[PDB]
Formats: structure tokens, sequence, C-alpha cells
């Protein structure tokens, strides 16, 4: 029995307590401001989300939060895990907006 926070998406295992991000047995500690809207949506989106939808969703900021927050917290979060994890998270689409899903095979066309 232990009492700790662990979620995981798809293939991702992160730790929200902890701040931890655990990829291909890879541990990578994030301590950013919008990991929280992104680990959260990681776990509670995971998958296909609307600008407007995530930012509400969190909605974690003040009024001063506006909408331009989501893509400030998908390019920091990308350049502080995307980039040192060379992997993909969020995609941002002209459909919807921004997707969330943590690939593994990394196997592309």
């Amino acid at each position: 029995g232990s009492g700790s926070n662990v979620i995981e998406i798809g293939d991702l295992t992160i730790s929200p307590d902890e701040e931890k991000i655990i990829y291909k047995g890879r541990e990578v500690e994030v301590k950013g401001k919008p990991f929280e809207v992104l680990t959260h949506l990681a776990r509670h989106r995971d998958q296909i989300v609307s600008k407007e939808q995530l930012l509400d969703a969190i909605w974690e900021e003040p009024e001063m939060v506006t909408p331009n927050v989501i893509e400030v917290a998908i390019n920091q979060i990308r350049q502080k895990m995307d980039k040192p994890l060379g992997i993909s998270t969020v995609e941002t689409v002209r459909r919807r907006g921004y997707r969330f899903c943590y690939p593994k095979p990394a196997c592309e066309e």
C-alpha cells in the first residue's frame, strides 16, 4: 500500500506529485508552469482537444491567462520535453487545435 499519484498515457508514465516523466525507461523531471496543463491533459485528455476546450479545462491562470496560454504551454513544454525527448506529445492541428497523444513505436509512413 502506497500513497502517491501515478498517471499513464498510452505508453508513457508520468507522476504529478513528483512531476516526473518516464518514457522508454528514461526518467525526466519537468518543473515548468505549463507542465500542469499538459500533464493533466495527458491523463485527462489523452487525445484530440480544442484550444478553447483545454483552456477552460485547466484554466489555472487568472483572467490574464488569455487564449494564447495554450500555444505557450505547448511550445514551452514541447521544447522542455519533445526537444530533450526528441518525441511528440501535442500535435497542433488546424481542425480542433491540439491533440495529446504519446506514441511509443515511433513508426511513421
